[PDB]
């Protein structure tokens, strides 16, 4: 007693917007540092009937039966996760149930500290995540600043984590957790130095590696699993999986952490896991442990170096003057245009990027930068030689943005009136679409 | 630079478990009250490339651009939701971003009361959800009992919500929210009477309708939108959508609630929404507003009544001696077998059901009942006449379960040893498989 008519027949209205969405993806230069493109096999998992099943609890300790095939899938996912991140399952555990990155972080933090517990993370404006304890004078913006008592550290004037300031803050604040790993930090992390600071005050070391997960997995960047008590990561950014998350916990350093984390995820915070997610995560993690994927990750970094170099060649400033990873933050202060103006300009030319704060910015109103990254375009087949074209398109968007600011003025409402119909944008959009449109598309 | 080989080719290991799991579903009498089966079009949405997009924020107030097509999908979903539940978009708002039922409840509760806020819900042992404030003498099991201060109301000896106990508790406890709508409650709810209790103490009325959502949308059962401040619901149970959730809020009755709830979902708790989920929710919500789906929901109730009646005809006791909805709780005390035993026996015959407390049980340890429901088998085409066969199969399972307990003893470890290779189970399993396998499968 159901309608099994295909999506196009059942709902033509929805199917047109989704076919439109797909066209826009195929014809966009996607520089969102956090975005990627899933393959068909991952998308077959996400649409699999396995999501019909309720499987509350954990494998071999389920509330319901009928979960033997679900149990194999969840155990396969956990093992492939540990294999992927070069960890022994005798020393490390993984929970694969968190529905997304923010949920994973709130759950892990709760496990370690409980309500009113003390946490330390990087300020949002300096490249930390919202779930790393973010608040504002106006409000406790994240639950992580409200259900916990948080204190926030800044990066220095050159865009670098200031360990001396982290030390100063930890000794006066005495937190139970210190969070590292960030949302828009262009350099590698000194986890060793973080671990030394956590020992000094007796806090746990939490590494959120969502942005750099593939660099850790493939031994291209520093390894937080050598020093951290907990590692969280999303599966959807550079890892190129579905939208989900993983919490890793160090059993050897913390006996009985396994129960704290598993009970935090369920039944403290979640109900039924989404088994289509877990299935999809299994599928991608098998690709992650191939040497073919180490090739892809290596290319991400090669494109990112090449892009940073080409942008600097065109006299565009980068925060920390370069990158050790997949992402770059452009400092737009020498042009006297804000980040949101360039995002608007880049939207008009099918270039996807986001506004981003820089060290000099005190207020999240009018961030002076944009963040860009290469995972998506690297997935679509772009090489080092292709980064000059992207750098050129970005230089051309900055110049147009500067022209429009002079013509229509510095206020944002006025500025946007300048965008539609602009011959140069229409021309530049055209060049973008034609180039992006041609690239392989999963 | 990706592997686009189909799932069978790229991961033959995962694909065999999935193909097995699909067979187990096709060959099971699925009586899980919270389960259903998604059609092909909803599963096309869940595997759609729309999940590649990061779209933090709300439509027309997004942190990024490139979200024109995402915004159309999210607005279509909110509209179709309000229409489905017969509410005016001038008086009611809806948030469609929550990733699951539990997330939605925690978010909504936080919005209304904040950290340390006082909440009241039905005890879990009496049929409430974990996210309705559940705790135990050993621990604060849910976050909703920990981030909030909760008090839990019981149902009476006959399995009914005891309003005089709710009132007495509300007046002494003075909570900011009173939660109604349950996980295993076989009757309709007196929302009007709850509204009268909340008004008396100046608390919000929160209706969790996840189990009965289709009955509310189709006007078959009472309408909580007449009296509630907030209504939450999952989209995956009787509604037959993907795994996601909805939070409804009464703007007329509470000016300024719209902001409290939207901000609580993001950026307080979540990050990026899962747009495949939202697309999927949109697709199903179109089906919900057809008269064809009203027919389906009517049949759910018809099958549930017929099933209740056939079970009573065979001298099986039901909590509250019947049902007003899709679910029944069987009271197994007269046979001296526990709910976990019958769950194991039913697993052995490809009958999916869960163990469930009954009023007499002091503890959640050794529940004396099972919960069953008709949405899944109603989706598979079963009619009133087919309920006698399910009732037959269930009575036969109880009798086998009673025999095995005699033979191997009342201890669960001893009991289970009698299940593999039992001639009658192999026989009964065989009958189940043959009948179940034949039914329409979406
Ligand atoms: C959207 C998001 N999520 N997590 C995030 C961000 C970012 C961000 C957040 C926010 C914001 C501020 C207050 C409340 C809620 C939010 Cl989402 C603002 C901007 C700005 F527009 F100002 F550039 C940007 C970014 C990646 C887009 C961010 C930065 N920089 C970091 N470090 O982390
Ligand atoms: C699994 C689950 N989620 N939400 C739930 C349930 C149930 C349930 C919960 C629990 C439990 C108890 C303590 C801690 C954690 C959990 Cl998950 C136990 C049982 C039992 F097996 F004993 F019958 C059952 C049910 C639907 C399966 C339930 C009941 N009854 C209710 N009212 O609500
Ligand atoms: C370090 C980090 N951790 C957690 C999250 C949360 O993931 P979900 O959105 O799945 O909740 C993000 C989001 N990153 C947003 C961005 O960089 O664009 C992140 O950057
Ligand atoms: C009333 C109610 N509310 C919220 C939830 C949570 O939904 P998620 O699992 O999507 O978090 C449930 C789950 N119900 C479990 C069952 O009845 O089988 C529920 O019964
Ligand atoms: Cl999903």
């Amino acid at each position: 007693m159901f309608n099994n008519e295909p999506l196009e027949q059942i709902d033509k209205e929805l199917h047109d917007i989704l076919a439109d969405e797909e066209k826009r993806q195929r014809e966009t230069i996607n520089l969102i540092a956090s975005e990627n493109l899933t393959n068909g096999a991952v998308r077959e998992c996400l649409g699999n009937r396995v999501s019909n099943k309720y499987s509350e609890g954990y494998p071999k300790k389920r509330y319901y039966g009928g979960n033997d095939f679900i149990d194999k899938i969840e155990e396969l996912c956990q093992k492939r996760a540990l294999e992927a991140f070069n960890v022994s399952d005798e020393e490390w555990g993984v929970n694969v149930q968190p529905l997304s990155g923010s949920a994973a972080n709130v759950q892990a933090l709760y496990a370690l500290v409980g309500v009113k517990g003390k946490i330390m993370g990087m300020h949002l404006c300096s490249g930390g995540h919202l779930t790393h304890g973010f608040f504002d004078e106006k409000k406790k913006v994240s639950i992580t600043s409200d259900m916990f008592e948080s204190k926030l550290y800044k990066c220095n004037s050159q865009g670098y984590v200031d360990l001396d300031a982290v030390r100063e803050m930890a000794l006066s604040f005495k937190p139970k957790v210190i969070i590292c790993g960030y949302t828009s930090y262009p350099r590698d992390i000194d986890y060793q130095q973080f671990r030394q600071i956590c020992d000094e005050v007796n806090a746990y070391l939490f590494a959120d590696i969502s942005h750099i997960s593939s660099f850790v997995a493939c031994n291209i960047l520093n390894n937080p699993f050598l020093h951290a008590d907990v590692v969280t990561t999303t599966t959807h950014k550079i890892l190129r999986g579905p939208r989900s998350a993983l919490i890793f916990f160090n059993k050897k350093r913390n006996p009985g952490i396994e129960q704290k984390i598993n009970s935090a995820v369920f039944p403290s915070f979640q109900g039924g896991p989404h088994n289509n997610k877990i299935a999809a995560v299994a599928c991608q993690l098998k690709e992650v442990h191939s040497p073919a994927f180490k090739e892809y990750t290596q290319q991400v970094l090669l494109n990112s170096k090449a892009l940073a170099k080409a942008l600097i060649s065109k006299q565009i400033d980068l925060v920390t003057n370069g990158t050790d990873n997949h992402l770059i933050v452009v400092d737009l202060r020498k042009f006297s245009i804000t980040g949101s103006k360039l995002q608007e300009t880049c939207n008009a030319i099918n270039v996807s990027l986001n506004k981003n704060t820089i060290p000099s910015d005190v207020d999240c109103v009018s961030p002076s930068g944009v963040r860009i990254g290469t995972p998506a375009m690297t997935t679509r087949g772009a090489k080092e030689k292709d980064m000059e074209f992207i750098a050129d398109v970005l230089a051309r968007a900055i110049k147009i943005t500067v022209d429009l600011q002079e013509q229509y003025g510095k206020k944002l409402v006025d500025f946007k009136k300048g965008l539609p119909g602009n011959a140069q944008l229409q021309q530049l959009k055209q060049e973008v679409v034609t180039w992006a449109g041609a690239l392989p598309f999963p």
